[PDB]
């Protein structure tokens, strides 16, 4: 069993209102759904990610990060974020993160591609 | 099938020497293993990640992410990063990225969890 | 005058404690002081930036940013970072930011050159 | 005399095509103008930024930073960006850097107005 395993797997929030639900898998899976509250998205994504699950007993978070293409049955944004952080377990459990938002562009375009922002993941909101 | 299903698969090569070997799925699922030349790893690590199955048909590029967290048998770098990019088809195809690379800290250190850079991937070195 | 020069000019503090203290000029000059509650710091390093002197007026914040190089008369990090952001005025006025640490490095060592991370700046702590 | 302070001063061009004309001070100030070769742009634009006037002696590069707003006579896309990154002189002198591009916007909006990229400047294009 990941050590953090039962601490991940859930329905977090984070601060626009967005629902992150995922299962970890004892050797390093994410799989789950990304609803996100903001953007050009309706209803729930597939995402799949990886975490640490020998994680440092040294009171240090868990590293862990996931990715959602931003396509499913109701729209298509020609665009894929990644999160990239660190779980911190406790009565004050948080996934703590930063993202990547790249857009498919022209060549032209790319320089314009990427955004970058953070979020805050709890488990209630 | 995933537009760019059969572009995507395969092996690629970063500008430090690391290798990407991904398969995609024809509903946008990315699977696959990493193996860098820099840094707390040796041999190869899982990844997963999402891309665009129908991208704008236009010349824009596909919008894509992965994961790999940074345990495998070898090593426990208690590390994770994502790569946000896109891949572009053609006689010079390439896939284009950003990245995110969090350890995992204490609430101490988390000011300074998160490396950030950028990859780009050729199908030869 | 700059729109926000008044809103702009005075100390600041972040989540971490550091306090951040500048003066606006009309024509969208940025001059100050920082001082780091964390990492390798010591006392106030210069500081310098740009911010739009005048903004939408459509309720958008003001973009700005600056750099401080970890240079002073006590220590040398050998490191810089730039903040990138916006200032929202109002009773909760507050200068939002994202930012990049980047040290000098040798070339082996340039793939984990940068530190990415978020800042917000209050009037009060 | 900064370390650097010779191999800095002068015109740097990007992969955009972009000019950035600086000047470097002995206690590490930076001024001078950008002229962006894309984006909403045009002519040149004042910058400010810090560098490390006393490097490493042990090949590392010299760590800097600085900051456009993207106001002049001409235009103002309310916003500002801040590179960050290294210089590294020699035959193959160059700055290195990532950026991150901050537009104001209204609160809804804020989750989007940050980018993020890279740029290299040479001294000859
Ligand atoms: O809008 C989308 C799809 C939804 C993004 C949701 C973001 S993901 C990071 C953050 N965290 C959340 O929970 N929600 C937000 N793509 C797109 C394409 C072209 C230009 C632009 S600006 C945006
Ligand atoms: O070193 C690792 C594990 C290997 C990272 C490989 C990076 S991933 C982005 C880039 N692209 C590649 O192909 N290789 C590099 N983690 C770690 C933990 C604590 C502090 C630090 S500085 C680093
Ligand atoms: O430590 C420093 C100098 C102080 C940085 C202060 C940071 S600036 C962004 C954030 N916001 C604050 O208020 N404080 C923090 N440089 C350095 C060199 C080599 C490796 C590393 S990890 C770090
Ligand atoms: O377009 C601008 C002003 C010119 C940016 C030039 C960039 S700065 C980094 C990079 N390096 C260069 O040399 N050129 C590019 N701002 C803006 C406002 C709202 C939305 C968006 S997408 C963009």
């Amino acid at each position: 069993m990941g050590r953090d395993q039962a601490g991940i797997t859930g329905t977090w929030y984070n601060q626009l209102g967005s629902t992150f639900i995922v299962t970890a898998g004892a050797d390093g899976a994410l799989t789950g759904t990304y609803e996100s509250a903001v953007g050009n998205a309706e209803s729930r994504y597939v995402l799949t990610g990886r975490y640490d699950s020998a994680p440092a007993t040294d009171g240090s978070g868990t590293a862990l990060g996931w990715t959602v293409a931003w396509k499913n049955n109701y729209r298509n944004a020609h665009s894929a974020t990644t999160w990239s952080g660190q779980y911190v377990g406790g009565a004050e459990a948080r996934i703590n993160t930063q993202w990547l938002l790249t857009s498919g562009t022209t060549e032209a375009n790319a320089w314009k591609s990427t955004l970058v922002g953070h979020d805050t993941f709890t488990k209630v909101k």
